[PDB]
């Protein structure tokens, strides 16, 4: 194992930590992790943090009525490069019509790079993952963990 | 002005309007900005951040009931270095008797440390500093901007 293999299993531990007391709480989040497209446009719209990643700054961010948890979280590889940070907002007529703004700007975002995103819902606590223009719902925990490992 | 001047200037206008939020809604805060003594040994004992300041983010890390929300900030270098981080407490006789854990964890590594500490009190909103043993108290913006500057 690599120092770069191991941390990437401290991040996906970090990230799997935090969305899963964000579900059990109906926490609201959307999270998006970077990958070979680059996202500047859309990190340079939030508020700079560049912050190694953790599980308790995850949640810190999201808790509702804060300054930092409306929009998006970015994450580059292991760090935490903005908040509240705007993503383009899908037309896609396949997002179930009950879902909110956080789902549409997920699968916004995924249509155009090939980034990650994972969404909490804060009306039922489901977890979803958008990737390349499709949202899939209702996540388990190991699946979470799965796709990210995956990823 | 010179970059560091500037980005100096940005840091404190970060720091009060941050504390300014917190002492409103009566938030407890606590604030330790590393000076010449280094503090390595009690960065360590927090959650590691190295964040770029904002006061978004300081909010956000006090919110009470949180996982960063309990322990000190310090700040190193003009960023946020760790947050929930073990200071020591005081055993001076002659801090205010109302006070608790906060205050006297601020006046504690001040009596260690050249660095300057920033307390809100979660009963009361109030503002103040700690530095070479002693406690400021019942501090306006101005008069924090003050230490701030001078510091
Ligand atoms: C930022 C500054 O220290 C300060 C801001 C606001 C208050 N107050 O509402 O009383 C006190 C002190
Ligand atoms: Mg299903």
């Amino acid at each position: 194992p690599t120092p770069v293999e191991e941390a990437q299993q401290k991040t996906i531990e970090a990230i799997t930590k935090a969305i899963n007391y964000m579900a059990k709480r109906r926490i609201g989040a959307l999270l998006t992790i970077e990958r070979d497209t680059g996202m500047g446009d859309y990190i340079e719209t939030g508020i700079p943090l560049n912050a190694k990643v953790s599980s308790e700054l995850l949640i810190n961010i999201f808790i509702p009525n804060t300054p930092l948890h409306d929009g998006a979280v970015i994450m580059k590889n292991n760090e935490i490069a903005a908040a509240a940070c705007y993503l383009p907002l899908s037309e896609s007529p396949f997002i179930s019509k009950e879902l909110g703004t956080r789902h549409r700007a997920a699968v916004g975002i995924s249509e155009v790079t090939d980034s990650l995103t994972i969404i909490v819902s804060e009306e039922t606590g489901g977890v979803s993952v958008a990737k390349n223009g499709d949202l899939h719902r209702e996540l388990t925990e190991e699946a979470l963990k799965e796709m990210l490992e995956a990823e």
